[PDB]
């Protein structure tokens, strides 16, 4: 099955989806789908000292204006390796700007982690959580001479409307 | 290739046989093949602070009355990832009770690794190893408020039968 | 996409390629792509306390006289995980001999690792990590009872020959 066309995104969508893992939690190698073979690949090695700081994938049978699905960080109790899937649900929305293109990223929990999934939205978290990932995008590709400018987290219904969108994409520009 | 049906049990079965293996050894994340697209799932974080044991998956081409193929506990020296397959003796049988249903481990050896090929049978192991093993499967779903029994480990011949007997239904029950 | 035949090996080939990861930087597991399933698999444990020296995997869509693709070891900041591909370029050639067998590798770095990509040769590298690489596969199998001869070194444009030469056997002997 090749994960992004073959995985369902789950009956739950757009509340609850598959995520599809690229990046495990304190990884420094930014792994990405490989869209045409369905294999992960190697993007780059991050140009400064720095680690993702959740586990980072995207979901199946989605799509933005990037041409890529819709990017979702998963907060939860371990690390999970790439190219694995698990169950998450959307509890809010990171808008940003990558060098004047579109990249907001999806706030999500895994809703099969004992610790975290009774998490509904955002503003639940400890704001430190919020602070931290938000300080990761704006810091991650400097060391890239790369502009990224992040914006207020918004809650899980704007979250859900991003994915209930990108499902809308995937499908229409499907065949 | 789909790790369940495509890949070959292997010509020494059922004796010896492939393993896809699906959780590390030494982790809290409980993957499963996911059966439909092949790949592999985040099915939970377990709900105690316990790890697997051992390296531990699945069978290719086999099949069990709980519709999943048959489980494999490989003791050896070192970690094996999620996906990844190895050839694997079976060398004893751990008869248990899942919430009243069946759900037998068969207990292995890797083949391959220098240190532990040549075990036959798990009255080989110190004791002790058998001891953590059987403690793990009680204690792993207590804290889901879910009851398991494990029974009195059973010699290699009873492993044997156990795998032969889940390939005949496979074989039986596929188209 | 299987990973030998489906997965390009890249439009800068042979200069530049993609490289499969078979072994982690580390690992004392010595995974193989099975060439059939394109899954990958436990070959064997080391039997010898050593670890693989850098990350180490393959070239899709090449073939050697040992019926396998062409070897790889990618030195670069970060550990690769097995089954993940990433960009290369070669920059040396170690001739060797296993068991009266050729089984040159090719060394290289990663394109995208922005501490090693500007590598072009292997006379840049420290000449300690040559000594250790080649000591490495001097040493790995020793305990296997198995000879294995490492002849000096050979530059680039030695190893950009040697992936060439790999591509066009694949090539022919394809259908
Ligand atoms: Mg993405
Ligand atoms: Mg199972
Ligand atoms: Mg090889």
């Amino acid at each position: 099955a090749h994960p992004w066309h073959d995985l369902e995104i789950g009956p739950g969508a757009p509340q609850i989806f598959n995520v599809v893992v690229e990046i495990t939690k304190g990884s420094k190698v930014k792994y990405e789908l490989d869209k045409k073979t369905g294999l992960i690949k190697v993007d780059r090695i991050l140009y400064s000292s720095v680690v993702y700081p959740h586990n980072y994938g995207f979901v199946p049978r989605t799509l933005c204006e990037d041409n890529d699905p819709i990017d979702v960080l998963v907060i939860m109790q371990e690390p999970v390796l790439p190219g694995c899937f698990l169950r998450a649900r959307a509890i809010g929305l990171m808008p940003m700007i990558d060098q004047g293109e579109k990249d907001d990223k999806i706030i999500a929990v895994c809703v099969d982690d004992p610790e975290y999934k009774h998490y509904t939205d955002i503003k639940e978290l400890p704001p430190h959580r919020l602070s931290e990932i938000r300080r990761f995008f704006e810091d991650y590709k400097k060391n890239e001479n790369k502009e990224v400018a992040v914006n207020d987290f918004l809650p899980s219904e704007s979250a859900v409307e991003a994915i209930q969108y990108s499902m809308d994409l995937y499908a229409e520009y499907i065949l």
